[PDB]
């Protein structure tokens, strides 16, 4: 399939090295793409350190070679995606092209030597002035001036480099900032420019509020359903999974042009901690429920080793480690292949008996999806189009039985389901 059709594993903080290593497992997984952390030149921060506090050090350019400390150099990176390719996988490569790191000092003499090539390092102030949020600058963060031709040719170079070196996509860092054609007097063709390259998937990430013009973006790339996993988040938090509130993306983008998550990098590693209360178990039901559906692109983001239920950082690897094995865990994978296998199917979401702990998807008459958030096994006895016959849950212990259009078995507490024929 495709890498819209199918599920990305996002190797945050994951160095080039792990990657090409972990393949084959990744591949096994049911992934179709992965995500690589920031490929470029930064400054390392701290000294470098790579305690995994030291995270967002990625997320500051100082030139636009590849390679650097955190996740290796460019020809480990070739080499990593030569080896997915040795499993049809496919590459991602976050590019943080709105800005360069905020230390004028650092910043190399390459890009000083493109005449007039920054807003400036002015702070946003006003987050609902197009203008404001475009042509000024994030965090402090240089802005890149983006109307520069000249800047657009040697950011889209870093990109065409990028899919020679076996990249496949983009993730767009910060696309909120950087302007439109029709924003304003001020607008650009730098969107419709770089993304005119040979890459097969590309999304930006654009956070959604009032301005954010989801729909605008959309025109250009797939966008992320920042919403969406608010929505599911909070249905997670409160064991309801009642489907009257997370089968809307909260978005006016449609699924075919959505990226969704249970949970991002920034909604976990940063100080605001808002998503690192959940626990490995809250990720398996998350997932079954975002991946189980048809249209969107699921992304799973592998959080530290022992990282979770509250804290972000325990101590036990640092930047470049692999992260949790929860990304190939078996409700994880199962949900996976369920997402792969029925592509192209329609879905129908709902609670049985009325009951909005227990989140149910049926794809077509092929495939059902179960979760179970409440704390106590359920014995289900619900409508369903899947053929008579016995169904062996494929995410974890335990069987179920279709009878007459009847699905009945018992789904475990806090557990995930999911069958179909095979
Ligand atoms: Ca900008
Ligand atoms: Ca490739
Ligand atoms: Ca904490």
């Amino acid at each position: 399939p495709s890498i819209k059709s199918g599920t990305i594993l996002h190797a945050w903080n994951w160095s080039f090295n792990t990657l090409k290593h972990n393949m084959k497992d990744i591949h096994d997984a049911g992934y179709t793409a992965i995500q690589t952390s920031p490929i470029n030149q930064v400054k390392e921060g701290n000294q470098g350190d790579k305690s995994m506090s030291n995270w967002y050090w990625l997320y500051q350019p100082t030139s636009y070679q590849i390679g650097n400390r955190y996740l290796g150099t460019e020809q480990e990176f070739k080499e990593m995606c030569a080896a997915a390719e040795e499993y049809g996988i496919k590459v991602i490569v976050d590019a943080v092209i709105n800005h360069t790191t905020f230390d004028y000092a650092a910043i190399s003499n390459e890009v000083k030597s493109i005449p007039n090539w920054t807003h400036g390092n002015t702070q946003i102030k006003n987050w609902s002035d197009r203008w404001d949020v475009t042509q000024n600058s994030l965090l402090g963060l240089y802005d890149w001036n983006t109307q520069n031709t000249q800047v657009q040719s040697y950011l889209k170079r870093f990109l065409e480099r990028a899919l020679n070196d076996g990249a496949d996509g983009f993730r767009f860092d910060a696309a909120k900032h950087i302007e439109l054609p029709d924003d304003g007097s001020y607008g650009s063709q730098f969107w419709p420019n770089i993304t005119n390259t040979s890459a097969e998937f590309q999304y930006g990430e654009i956070l959604q509020d009032s301005a954010s013009r989801d729909a605008a973006y959309a025109n250009y790339m797939d966008v992320t359903a920042s919403n969406y996993g608010h929505s599911i988040r909070s249905a997670l938090k409160n064991r309801n999974l009642g489907v009257s509130n997370i089968s809307h993306y909260a978005s006016d983008v449609s699924a075919d042009k959505l990226v969704t998550w249970v949970e991002s990098h920034d909604t976990y590693a940063n100080d605001d901690e808002e998503s690192t209360w959940m626990s490995d178990d809250d990720i398996r039901l998350g997932w079954a429920v975002i991946a189980s559906r048809s249209g969107s692109t699921p992304l799973f983001f592998s959080r530290p080793e022992g990282g979770g239920n509250g804290v972000r950082f325990p101590g036990k690897s640092q930047i470049g480690d692999r992260g949790s094995a929860l990304f190939e865990d078996q409700a994880i994978t199962a949900v996976n292949r369920f997402h792969n296998v029925m592509a192209g199917q329609p879905e129908e979401l709902s609670n049985p008996q009325g009951n909005n702990q227990i989140f149910m998807n049926q794809r077509g008459s092929h495939g059902v999806v179960l979760a179970n958030a409440g704390s106590s096994s359920v014995s289900i006895n619900t409508a369903t189009k899947l053929p008579d016959g016995r169904y062996d849950n494929k995410a974890g212990a335990g069987s179920f039985q279709v009878n007459d259009g009847k699905l009945t078995g018992t789904i475990n507490a806090r557990s995930v389901a999911v069958l179909y024929p095979d």
